[PDB]
C-alpha cells in the first residue's frame, strides 16, 4: 500500500481530469464525452435533416462576393479577404479530418449548404466594433448553413496571425454544420458565463463550441486558441455525420517533426505552442514532443489529456483513437504508456517511464530516470518489456507497485518457490540482463522485463 512517489505520480496523472460518472467537479455535474457530444448536438440538426445520425454528408461551401441581404439584419457586408479564404479552408479542413464531410466550394450563383461573409454595422446602419460572428444551423430556410464575421475586428481579418480569428471559423462553421454552444447562452443576451454552464467540462479545454475560457476547468494556453476541433467536438461531430476513417492511416507523427500537414498539430520549434485533440485513423503513431525544455506529462491513453510545452492540457487524444509512441524532451518528464505496445523516449532530464499493458521498449535516454511497473501484467513473458539504454547506477526500475501483496525479497540466483521474490540475470554472451519476478499467486515465474545492459540489486526499487 506504501507505494514510491514516481508510482503516485503516474497513478494521479492517469486520472488527470477524471470525468463522468456520479463526479462534481467545479460544483457542476461532470459529462463523459458522450454526454457532453449529445449535450453539443442537443438539437438534433445535421445537413442529412432531424434525428438523423452517423450518416455522412457532401457539402458545398462559398465565399459570397455580394448579399441581397444578411439574415440578421446586419449591414455593410464586406466579402472575405485572400487570408480569411485560406483560414476557413483549413477549419473546413479540421472538421473533415474527423467526420465523414466532404466540402467543394462552388462560385457564382450556385447555391451552398455553408456560405462565408463579413459585415461591418447594424441594421440601424451605424459602425458595429464590439460583435465578433454568428451563424445559422442546418435546415431549408433561407439563410441556412450562412456564417458571419465582423469586418470591424481585426482578428477576423488577420485569422492567420490571429489566432482567435481562426478559431472563430472553426466555431462557427461547428453550427453550420448543426453543434451548438454547450449551454443555452448566446452573445449580447445577458451576460453569460462560465457559471451558467450546465456541466463541468463546457471550455476551450473540450470544445471549442464553448464560450469559457481553458483556464475554468484548469487547463492553461498562455493567452493561444487551438483554432481545431478538441476531444468532445470531435465526438459531437462524429455522431451526426460519422467518423472519418480515411485520415491520417500511416505512421503520423504530431508536434515536433510532423508529417501532417496540419499546422495545429506542428511545432516548428520549441517557441511553438500545441494546442490540440488528435484523430487518428490508423498506423503507428508519435508524439514528437522533444523539442521542449519544460516538464511535461504525456498520456497515451485515448481520452487523457496532456501538459505540452510549458502549458496545461493542451494536448488530448479522442475518443477511439490509439497513439503508439511518445518522446519527451529536456526536462523531467512523465511519459504514461497505453495497453498497445508503445515505445517511450525520455529525452534528456530525470524522467519516469510507465509503459502500462503490452510489451514496451522504454529508453530513459540521458539523466536519472524511472521505469515503473504497476502490474505483474504489465510485463508478462508472453509479451515482455525492453528497456533498451539503462544505466547501472543512474535509472531505477520500480517495483513499489507489489509492496500490496507482501515485500518484494530480493534472491541472486535461484527462486525458492514461496513467491514475491525478484532475480536479476545476467547474460555474458549477449549484455542482457532479464529482470525476473516470481509474483504472490502465481504458480510459475510469469513477469519478465529485459534489459539492454547491467543492472544491480540497488538499482530495483522493491
Ligand atoms: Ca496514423
Ligand atoms: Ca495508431
Ligand atoms: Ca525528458
Ligand atoms: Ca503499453
Ligand atoms: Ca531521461
Ligand atoms: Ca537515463
Ligand atoms: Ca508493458
Ligand atoms: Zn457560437
Amino acid at each position: 500500500a506504501n507505494t514510491s512517489s514516481a508510482y503516485n505520480s503516474v497513478y494521479d496523472f492517469l486520472r488527470y481530469h477524471d470525468r463522468g460518472d456520479g463526479l462534481t467537479v467545479n460544483g457542476k455535474t461532470s459529462y463523459s464525452i458522450d454526454q457532453a457530444a449529445a449535450q453539443i448536438t442537443r438539437e438534433n440538426v445535421s445537413w442529412n435533416g432531424t434525428n438523423v445520425f452517423g450518416k455522412s454528408a457532401n457539402l458545398t461551401f462559398k465565399f459570397l462576393q455580394s448579399v441581397s441581404s444578411i439574415p440578421s439584419g446586419d449591414t455593410g457586408f464586406v466579402k472575405f479577404n485572400a487570408e480569411q479564404i485560406e483560414q476557413a479552408k483549413l477549419s473546413l479542413q479540421s472538421w473533415s479530418d474527423v467526420a465523414n464531410l466532404t466540402f467543394t466550394e462552388v462560385t457564382g450563383n450556385k447555391s451552398a449548404n455553408i456560405t462565408f461573409g463579413n459585415y461591418t454595422r447594424d441594421a440601424s446602419g451605424n459602425l458595429d466594433y464590439g460583435t465578433q460572428a454568428y451563424a445559422y444551423y442546418p435546415g431549408n430556410y433561407q439563410g441556412a448553413g450562412s456564417s458571419w464575421y465582423n469586418y470591424n475586428q481585426s482578428n477576423i481579418r488577420n485569422p492567420g496571425s490571429e489566432e482567435y480569428g481562426r478559431q472563430t471559423f472553426t466555431h462557427e462553421i461547428g453550427h453550420a454544420l448543426g453543434l451548438a454552444h454547450p449551454g443555452e447562452y448566446n452573445a449580447g443576451e445577458g451576460d453569460p458565463s462560465y457559471n451558467d454552464a450546465v456541466y463541468a467540462e463546457d471550455s476551450y479545454q473540450f470544445s471549442i463550441m464553448s464560450f469559457w475560457g481553458e483556464n475554468e476547468t484548469g487547463a492553461d494556453y498562455n493567452g493561444h486558441y487551438g483554432g481545431a476541433p478538441m476531444i468532445d467536438d470531435i465526438a459531437a461531430i462524429q455522431r451526426l455525420y460519422g467518423a472519418n476513417m480515411t485520415t491520417r492511416t500511416g505512421d503520423s507523427v504530431y508536434g515536433f517533426n510532423s508529417n501532417t500537414d496540419r499546422d495545429f498539430y506542428t511545432a516548428t520549434d520549441s517557441s511553438k505552442a500545441l494546442i490540440f485533440s488528435v484523430w487518428d485513423a490508423g498506423g503507428t503513431d508519435t508524439f514528437d514532443f522533444s523539442g521542449y525544455s519544460n516538464n511535461q506529462r504525456i498520456n497515451l491513453n485515448e481520452g487523457s489529456f496532456s501538459d505540452v510545452g510549458g502549458l496545461k492540457g493542451n494536448v488530448s487524444i479522442a475518443h477511439g483513437v490509439t497513439i503508439e509512441n511518445a518522446i519527451g524532451g529536456s526536462g523531467n518528464d512523465i511519459l504514461v504508456g497505453n495497453s498497445a505496445d508503445n515505445i517511450l523516449q525520455g529525452g534528456a532530464g530525470n524522467d519516469v517511464l510507465y509503459g502500462g499493458a503490452g510489451a514496451d521498449t522504454l529508453y530513459g535516454g540521458a539523466g536519472r530516470d524511472t521505469f515503473v511497473y504497476g502490474s505483474g501484467q504489465d510485463s508478462t513473458v508472453a509479451a515482455y518489456d525492453w528497456i533498451a539504454d539503462f544505466q547501472k547506477g543512474i535509472d531505477k526500475i520500480d517495483l513499489s507497485a507489489f509492496r500490496n501483496e507482501g515485500q518484494l525479497s530480493f534472491v541472486q540466483d535461484q527462486f525458492t518457490g514461496k513467491g514475491q521474490e525478484v532475480m536479476l540475470q545476467w547474460d555474458a554472451a549477449n549484455s542482457i540482463t532479464n529482470l525476473w519476478l516470481h509474483e504472490a499467486g502465481h504458480s510459475s515465474v510469469d513477469f519478465l522485463v529485459r534489459i539492454v545492459g547491467q543492472a544491480a540489486q540497488s538499482d530495483i526499487i522493491v
